[PDB]
C-alpha cells in the first residue's frame, strides 16, 4: 500500500497550499493519518497527524499556520498549509496507520514542496 500526494510545487514565501492525499480507501476501519516532513539530511519530523478520534497534533515549527483535516467520503487525509516559510521547504509524506497502528503504517510517496517567492512568481507567471 502506497499512499499519493498532490498539492506540492512552487510556493511564494507566505504563500499558501492545500496539499491532499489519496489514502488505502479501507475506510470499514478507523485508522490515523498524517503528514511528516524531510529535508535534505535532516530527520523526518512530524508537521500534522489525526488519531483514529480526530485529535489532532502539530509539529513544534506549525505555530498556527497549517491545519489537518480527512475526507472519508473522498478518501483523503489534507493539510492546508497558510505563511509559508523558506525552513518549510522539504518533502512531505503523507502517512495512514491502520486502527492507529504505526507498525503497520502505510507511507505516501513524498512531494516536494519549494518555498521561494522569486521562484515561484517566475513558474506560476505572475
Ligand atoms: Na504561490
Amino acid at each position: 500500500v502506497q499512499l499519493q500526494e498532490s498539492g506540492g510545487g512552487l510556493v511564494q514565501v507566505g504563500g499558501s497550499l492545500r496539499l491532499s492525499c489519496k489514502a488505502s480507501g479501507f475506510t470499514f476501519r478507523s485508522s490515523a493519518m498524517g503528514w511528516y516532513r524531510r529535508a535534505p539530511g535532516k530527520q523526518r519530523e512530524l508537521v500534522a497527524s489525526l488519531t483514529t478520534t480526530g485529535t489532532a497534533d502539530y509539529g513544534d515549527f506549525v505555530k498556527g499556520r497549517f491545519t489537518i483535516s480527512r475526507d472519508n467520503a473522498e478518501n483523503t487525509v489534507d493539510l492546508h498549509m497558510n505563511s509559508l516559510k523558506p525552513e518549510d521547504t522539504a518533502v512531505y509524506y503523507c502517512h495512514e496507520d491502520p486502527y492507529g497502528m504505526e507498525s503497520l503504517r502505510y507511507w505516501g510517496q513524498g512531494t516536494q514542496v519549494t518555498v521561494s517567492s522569486a521562484a515561484a512568481h517566475h513558474h506560476h507567471h505572475h
